[PDB]
RNA sequence: AUGAGGCUCACCCAUG
RNA sequence: AUGAGGCUCACCCAUG
RNA sequence: UGAGGCUCACCCA
RNA sequence: UGAGGCUCACCCA
């Protein structure tokens, strides 16, 4: 058993999609890197901790790099011209079952379902209106 | 045109579907709630800002209740027993066409796409492994 | 192969069954713990370290809870009466071969079988005499 | 009812069985050793006391010795070289009734049993992964 | 595609081969160890990390038994005298990209291709001359 | 006999095969270079020392360029747009005989292996899992 | 000596 | 390191 | 704690 | 900025 696996972080049916894979796991920081060039890869990470006597706490990060070619002295290099940066924290009651997490998942996966709101600004640099 | 408006934030197939509608927009902050008691409600609020020159800023908030009657010298309140917060920021440079984005929201719905590493742990109180 | 698998803490005859699953290995303590609250859960947690130059040390922790549901603040929740904790620590020579750690499991297997002395107190509340 | 009494450590089903039997109660401290010398002996000590004025413990402490390449009799040093040593502490709650006691035994039964992650990584050198 | 699976570290064809398998997978330091007593086994580690903004490095470590006179099972005393140690360091620019990484793995499989000076010279206890 | 001896370091089907050869033994250090300007070429270094009473250490470090062409001043240089470093120390004891010798080698060649975990994660940009 | 310490890589650091 | 030291249990204490 | 900032497991009030 | 905390658009280093 183990979930700290390899998966599809970005889904293009099945040619283009873009699959982060294992890397490291120190500190307790679970991380996920896509392949080529660490200076063009996409990158997760995820943690979990005992923020307080009752709760517990996810932090999660992504890393989506606009993958492009930097020439300098007409020496070129595969770099990012910029990155888009995720960054969540969940925080989960020592109350909660495991009914009670698959809930609060199905929020987060509704949250950002194709055609509501917020992911939909998103898609558009817009805002809501 | 808007899509400021109501959304499925649970999505128990067609029954026990758990509905967001709009509430409040002041100050540059969108605000959802569930229906009856605000006591017991879900709620999202979103708001997007230039946090930078080069930067704009997504501040997503989630909060799910865990419903229940709360006793006091025999007077009985709807109350939340808990709450689960759920709080991201994404960060998005000015220079990322429509397209851009369409990506860095198809890399959030991938990250909790069911199945995956870290949904599959948060709905098993787990962490990774 | 990967023993990190899922296993029966508690055997009652496949029905009333605490079956125990891997949830964690940050810091290189693996963890399992039952499908309960996380407040009500059973926990084994366990580690292997060089602790000397010739010696490696498991630790090895259970944790078994008495399930209750107390009213706080006119509140039901979830809980644990108290908890009862197992802590073990073998430590054994980097000399020991296969075939000499396969005896120590026996010893250990054998000094908790039905019907010996130690179990046998133990659960009688009493001492050896 | 006299619960001290020798029994089988090592179980090689009837032949090559390791018996172990009482040695000594100095201190309510009761002793089983196997029929070696005593640098080469199984040894198992048992104790039970008020830890705390909320808890009861159990210090169960055993010894198993490397046999690959023992010299039966002979003087072989270091001794931390040949011994293994194998040392629990079991924390029983006062409010723990007899059926519960019964649990906290299978408990640590299962915790052991053939087949399963701890027993089957400490038989063969590993840790979990 | 999960790579950590057992491999063959010393190959005799077919008859005498070295296999070295799975063992341990705490703080992301994957370990590989043979069929022995932890002091005469085959050992191999290996973790990857950041080391500074502009490169990764692969911290691999391998531990080779002497096996002329060796006692199997035996205890050997000084341990520094029956092994030897074998420490890469592998730093790699984040530029590179997996076919670069490729000729950087050709680049250390021919140092040591057999009749190579290096191995050559290691496998007789002899310099460069 | 000699072992100063050139080699092929990576190997291409005999076209564009990257030979190194001898090119200074200065210091007690072996050194080898490519056919190239001493700012583009790949490097082998190779020293033997008797780091203690009762051990030899071999001192083994490979450097692999990216070759390019810097237009500094606005003038064009050969130059390495980034190096890959590869640094590995084998201890071995003073009583480890040839056949021990070769062992140790063998164990080398096997870890780099195509298709084995290490060489296999290295080439994919990504960790051990 | 030891470090899953660092480098622009036969150098630097920490510890002991 | 060692403790038939302690806990609300991957923490605290004592000794050395 | 923050609709505080970042070159993103860092920094700030 | 933080794998800083919260009763969550607040507070902190």
């Amino acid at each position: 058993a183990s979930n700290f696996t390899q998966f599809v972080l970005v889904d293009n049916g099945g040619t283009g999609d873009v699959t982060v894979a294992p890397s490291n796991f120190a500190n307790g920081v679970a991380e996920w890197i896509s392949s080529n060039s660490r200076s063009q890869a996409y990158k997760v990470t995820c943690s979990v901790r005992q923020s307080s006597a009752q709760n517990r706490k996810y932090t999660i990060k992504v890393e989506v790099p606009k993958v492009a070619t930097q020439t300098v002295g007409g020496v070129e290099l595969p770099v990012a011209a910029w990155r888009s940066y995720l960054n969540m924290e969940l925080t989960i009651p020592i109350f909660a079952t495991n009914s009670d997490c698959e809930l609060i998942v199905k929020a987060m996966q509704g949250l950002l379902k194709d055609g509501n709101p917020i992911p939909s600004a998103i898609a558009a640099n817009s805002g809501i209106y």
